DNA sequence: GGCGACCCGGCGCCCGCTACGGAGTCAACTACGGGTAGGGGGTATCGGGCAACGCGGCACTGAACACCGTTGTCATGTGCCTTG
């Protein structure tokens, strides 16, 4: 996602399972690694 | 005469979402006949508006008895005086 132009959806958990999944699984911070081969992906580098 | 290419048909698909324009189009006819549906007309049936009149507590009716309280009342008992 580059900031030239683009949207993104925003989607609601609302049971109580699916918010706990959000917490848990879906989060963030708890994906640091990319599935692919098993290193970082949340840590760019165009600017930092 | 099954192999064989080849030929052909025939089909199957062809990243993701939002968000983003409108446009809308060429050749019958009449007669009948019914039936439904509308309209107003009139009519039986249901629904809305009022004071007595159901109640009840108590209250008055005190009236007529009852409940103590009272000073009415009586015939009948002590104390002093006179005579045996
Ligand atoms: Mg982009």
């Amino acid at each position: 996602a580059d900031f030239d132009g683009d949207q993104m959806a925003v989607h609601l958990p609302l049971s109580a399972e699916a918010q706990a999944e959000a917490r848990i699984l879906m989060l963030s911070s708890n994906n640091i690694l990319k599935p692919a081969d098993g290193r970082p992906v949340t840590m760019p580098t165009q600017d930092m």
